[PDB]
């Protein structure tokens, strides 16, 4: 399943999303159109999966930031899912405060648009997109549930994406 | 396009592959069960871009053989193609001796079923796959053309995918 391929527009979409400062917002794929984005999905909120990964990317939020790349994260959670995990402090098992938007996915519209869908479990795999400031993309990848991702390659991938886009290697 | 899907069977071939030792043999994906595979794309012998990613990973062979993985690595080029280009030095633009088999996909079948063919080129896009022993799809990696790959998270990759084989996910104590 899934329009998200290489090379072509990254579906859009309209959906909730607590923001970092807490509050509740529509977010559109297209308004970050003019910066390089990384759109990774996590299977669900509270602790079905460790949190770490979540909270690394949330960490290196500056170093994207830096480059001119935004980070969002996703997942079939309500929105209202997502805040009660943010006000749930690290300390007593929350998340605590986050520096990227989370976004919900209720209707499981953008995990199935994005083939990251776990259709028996209705949960997303552990897909991040790379996605260019045209809004092509560039970049997929999707993990079975027990395996995280790095913000280490991440970080490599979009700058090498970035500095192809302006040069041409050899 | 394609079948490969994380959690099913990765997608079964019969392919002509120039082995390391320079010999042309019908490989089949099936019968490296038993063993971890990395399985990786590239799109054309010969062109004028450095194989330094292919060269890599072919050094790194060793590494990956330690920890109960093979490396494999395919385009839609012949195995004829192939290896001309081993037998072409690496001083002259040539890949050099592989240790690694290299997979020739000139019906297009693998690259179509793998998800990875770039249609208006004809040719695979920079996608790489980890496949456990059981010949189950864990992982799925798919670069545009101008970006390659790093041994360095594939090993973490494996690593990571054999340790919750044996134990479950890494979480600290509480929840993290
Ligand atoms: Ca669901
Ligand atoms: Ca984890
Ligand atoms: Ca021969
Ligand atoms: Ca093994
Ligand atoms: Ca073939």
């Amino acid at each position: 399943a899934g329009n998200a391929q290489i090379g072509k527009l990254a579906p859009d979409f309209t959906a909730k999303a607590v923001m970092p400062d807490g509050q509740f917002k529509d977010l559109k794929m297209s308004d970050y159109r003019g910066k390089y984005v990384v759109f990774f999905f996590y299977p669900l909120d509270f602790t079905f999966v460790c949190p770490t990964e979540i909270i690394a990317f949330s960490d290196a939020a500056d170093d994207f930031k830096k480059i001119g790349c935004e980070v969002i994260a996703a997942s079939v959670d309500s929105h209202f899912s997502h805040l009660a995990w943010i006000n749930t402090p690290r300390k007593q098992g929350g998340l605590g405060t986050m520096k990227i938007p989370l976004v919900s996915d209720t209707r499981r519209t953008i995990s199935t648009d994005y083939g990251v869908l776990k259709e028996d479990d209705g949960i997303a795999y552990r897909g991040l997109f790379i996605i260019d400031d045209k809004g092509i993309l560039r970049q997929i990848t999707i993990n079975d549930l027990p395996v995280g991702r790095s913000v280490e390659e991440t970080l490599r991938l979009v700058q090498a994406f970035q500095f192809t886009d302006k040069h041409g290697e050899v």
